[PDB]
DNA sequence: AACCCGGAAGTGAG
DNA sequence: TCTCACTTCCGGGT
């Protein structure tokens, strides 16, 4: 299962908020709330030990150059999606 | 500190 | 066996 889709999934669930939610979702524009609380349930959902932010983080940026995410500059813990679902999956 | 960066190479899963 | 999508490590930067 895709980080990108679990990044989604949890941005669809309210109850997950305080890991992460959108900052303004008109931009698809979202906040990383608690990166090491975020690190930690992605490393669960993939079933696997030692995940960290540090880890996790560079998959996002990963994403950057297949342009499926931005890093809003000079504002820490704020990414956008330049992609909905259906786009990426084409 | 706590986060952000992208190259280089390693690896679970299917 | 082979590919994919990360994961792991790194040396920096802010």
């Amino acid at each position: 299962r895709l980080l990108w889709d679990y990044v989604y999934q949890l941005l669809s669930d309210s109850r997950y908020e305080n890991f992460i939610r959108w900052e303004d979702k008109e931009s698809k524009i979202f906040r990383i709330v608690d990166p090491n609380g975020l690190a930690r349930l992605w490393g669960n959902h993939k079933n696997r030990t030692n995940m960290t932010y540090e880890k996790m983080s560079r998959a996002l940026r990963h994403y950057y150059k297949l342009n499926i995410i931005r890093k809003e500059p000079g504002q820490r813990l704020l990414f956008r999606f330049m992609k909905t679902p259906d786009e990426i999956m084409s």
